[PDB]
């Protein structure tokens, strides 16, 4: 439903690599920290 959220694993997964952000296994119960930790850098390029 967030706007990250609406990405699938597969689009996630490549999205971070873009930012060379670490990252391990990407699922429901971890995969919201990971819909934070793009926010958090996207939000770095638009400032």
């Amino acid at each position: 439903h967030d706007n990250y959220a609406d990405l699938s694993d597969t689009e996630l997964t490549t999205l971070l690599r873009r930012y060379n952000i670490p990252h391990g296994p990407v699922v429901g119960s971890t995969r919201r920290l990971y819909e934070k930790k793009i926010f958090e850098y996207e939000t770095q390029r638009r400032r």
